[PDB]
């Protein structure tokens, strides 16, 4: 008793929208540092029948039977997890039910210090999640601040991690938990130093590795499996996965960890897991231990070492003056516009980016950068030749948005006026569309 | 730089498991009461590559752009929401990013009561959802016993809710919130008398409605949205939705609830949505709108009654001698056999149960009973006189299990070891199996 004709008989007005999506998608240039594109094998994991099913609890410890199939999945994704991230089943443990990476960092927290617990995490406008702790004057921004006591660490003025505050900061506040790993930083941690302050308070050593996840498991960046306690990620970004996201926990540095942290998956936040993307985390992890995919991995940092290049060449300033993985941010100071500006100008030319906090901002609205990426790109075949061609892009992009601001005035209201029509626009649009319109796209 | 190659190729180890998964799908007598079979529609949606995109945030407010046809699917999900559950859109609001059940109750109580707020839901051994509250002495299970302060309202001895219990819990506990709506009940609710003692006491009526969704929507049964601020719904159970859920929030009854909860599901606890549970959420909310839905929402129900008929024409005790609902609850005690031997009996026969309390009980380990529910099977065609042979499949299967019971003692372990290779169970499983692989698989 029911309707199996296809999706677009069925719900035509969904199914245009979707095709224009794809569509959109085909003929962007997509710079969002945390974006993908996955393949199809990956997404037929993600339709598959496998989401019908309800099962409660861990492998062989179902609350339900009949999950002797989704056992072997769950099971099967783990092992492609340990593997994937060179650590011996024996000495770490992984948690494959996590939604999102969201889910998982809050998750993990509450495993090691509960409910009031203690945290330190980098701040929102420093290059630090949400998940992290963040708070503001006006409200606790983050669950992880409500239902923890947290404390920020900011980074230095030139946009590096300056670990004598956290130090000084580790000392006074005395928490639980350290984290570290960002969603808008581009130089890599030292893990070392991290797990240093760590042993001095007494505290666990958090490594959210979601952005620069590739990069840990093809050994191109610094380990922190050699000194981390727990270890999340998410699975959509550089990994090329669904969304979904992975805990990894060290039981030899702290046994009877494996079941705090799974029993605060489940059933302490979560229900039933969604084993359709448990299956397509499986299918990419596979994919992730090839050779083929370091190789990809390497392009991914070739790309933005070039990508960053020139636009230096092209007198344009880096937060850190450059990059050790996938992503950069630009500081858009020295022209006199705020990075809300130059992303509508990028949405009008099919050029997809975010705008981002710089170490000079106060605060989080007027946001004097943006921030970019090479994985998606890279995902389409684009080679470090094909960076300044990108870099010119957003130079012009960055021009235009000067000459606009300069016609209709500052007020985000009046700039945005300018946008529609405009000339230049609609030949970069039409530049971008050609050149990204013809990349391969999976 | 991608492999296109088909899940078949790409990973045949996968791959196979997932055709063995269809297969026991396919076979399989599931009376599973919160499992369903998805269209190949919904699963189009779940695999389209919608999912690529970040867009944290709400429509017209994201913090990226390039979300114009993610804008979209977003607001004709919530438009088709609030049609489905006949509410106007002036007097209601729906978010629709929980990425499940567990997380949308979270997310409502916190937005209602933040942490350390004091709620009051149903106990777990009594029916009652792990999000709604559910502690044991020896330790709080649920985050919501632990970020809240939470109060637990036991049914009767017959197993029904009683409300006096429920006022005199309320008036001395004085709890901001009161949750209603069950994961297993057999019986409708009384949403009017809940609104009662929630004015007395000046607290929030919640009512989570995910087992009965589709009742609630096609108006069979009691209306919450009558009386409730808050209603939280699941959309994989009886609506026949993907893994995901939806909150919806009275705006008349309390003006700036709708910031309190979006505020709640983000930035606070979630990241970025999943866009493809968002298109195939409301590729089913069309569905269900429809004329055609309400006669399989009512076919349910009509199965629902005579399952439960036979199971009492053959002697077999059901808790509150009956149903109103989708799902039934058996009580085993005149067998001497526990749910949890039940439930293996009926795995190795390919019937799909689970064991569930009773009144009686005092343990979640060795529960006096097992669940049934009929929206699965009904979604395969099954009709009124099917259920006799449902009714004698599992008839026997409790015969067949006192049987086993008595030849190898009651511990589990020796019960187990009765099960392979059983005369009568292998000719019962084939019985299923010919029953079963005949009917239209979605
Ligand atoms: C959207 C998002 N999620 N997580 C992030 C961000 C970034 C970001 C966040 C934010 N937020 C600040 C306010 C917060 C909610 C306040 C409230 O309404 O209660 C919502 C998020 C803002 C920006 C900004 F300023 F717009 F560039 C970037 C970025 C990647 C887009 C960010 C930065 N910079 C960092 N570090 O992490
Ligand atoms: C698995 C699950 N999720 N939500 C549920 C359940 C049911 C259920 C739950 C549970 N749990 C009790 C222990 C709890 C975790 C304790 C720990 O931290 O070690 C885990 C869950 C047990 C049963 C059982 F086994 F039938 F009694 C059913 C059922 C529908 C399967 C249930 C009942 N009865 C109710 N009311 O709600
Ligand atoms: C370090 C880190 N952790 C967790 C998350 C959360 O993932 P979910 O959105 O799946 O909850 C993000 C995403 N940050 C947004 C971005 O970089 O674009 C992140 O950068
Ligand atoms: C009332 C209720 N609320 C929330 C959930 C949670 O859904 P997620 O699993 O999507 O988190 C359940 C599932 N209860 C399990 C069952 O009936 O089989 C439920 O019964
Ligand atoms: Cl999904």
């Amino acid at each position: 008793m029911f309707n199996n004709e296809p999706l677009e008989q069925i719900d035509k007005e969904l199914h245009d929208i979707l095709a224009d999506e794809e569509k959109r998608q085909r003929e962007t240039i997509n710079l969002i540092a945390s974006e993908n594109l996955t393949n199809g094998a990956v997404r037929e994991c993600l339709g598959n029948r496998v989401s019908n099913k309800y099962s409660e609890g861990y492998p062989k410890k179902r609350y339900y039977g009949g999950n002797d199939f989704i056992d072997k999945i769950e099971e099967l994704c783990q092992k492609r997890a340990l593997e994937a991230f060179n650590v011996s089943d024996e000495e770490w443990g992984v948690n494959v039910q996590p939604l999102s990476g969201s889910a998982a960092n809050v998750q993990a927290l509450y495993a090691l210090v509960g409910v009031k617990g203690k945290i330190m995490g980098m701040h929102l406008c420093s290059g630090g999640h949400l998940t992290h702790g963040f708070f503001d004057e006006k409200k606790k921004v983050s669950i992880t601040s409500d239902m923890f006591e947290s404390k920020l660490y900011k980074c230095n003025s030139q946009g590096y991690v300056d670990l004598d505050a956290v130090r000084e900061m580790a000392l006074s506040f005395k928490p639980k938990v350290i984290i570290c790993g960002y969603t808008s930083y581009p130089r890599d941690i030292d893990y070392q130093q991290f797990r240093q302050i760590c042993d001095e308070v007494n505290a666990y050593l958090f490594a959210d590795i979601s952005h620069i996840s590739s990069f840990v498991a093809c050994n191109i960046l610094n380990n922190p499996f050699l000194h981390a306690d727990v270890v999340t990620t998410t699975t959509h970004k550089i990994l090329r996965g669904p969304r979904s996201a992975l805990i990894f926990f060290n039981k030899k540095r702290n046994p009877g960890i494996e079941q705090k942290i799974n029993s605060a998956v489940f059933p302490s936040f979560q229900g039933g897991p969604h084993n359709n993307k448990i299956a397509a985390v499986a299918c990419q992890l596979k994919e992730v231990h090839s050779p083929a995919f370091k190789e990809y991995t390497q392009q991914v940092l070739l790309n933005s070492k070039a990508l960053a290049k020139a636009l230096i060449s092209k007198q344009i300033d880096l937060v850190t003056n450059g990059t050790d993985n996938h992503l950069i941010v630009v500081d858009l100071r020295k022209f006199s516009i705020t990075g809300s500006k130059l992303q509508e100008t990028c949405n009008a030319i099919n050029v997809s980016l975010n705008k981002n906090t710089i170490p000079s901002d106060v605060d989080c609205v007027s946001p004097s950068g943006v921030r970019i990426g090479t994985p998606a790109m890279t995902t389409r075949g684009a080679k470090e030749k094909d960076m300044e061609f990108i870099a010119d892009v957003l130079a012009r992009a960055i021009k235009i948005t000067v000459d606009l601001q300069e016609q209709y005035g500052k007020k985000l209201v009046d700039f945005k006026k300018g946008l529609p029509g405009n000339a230049q626009l609609q030949q970069l649009k039409q530049e971008v569309v050609t050149w990204a319109g013809a990349l391969p796209f999976p």
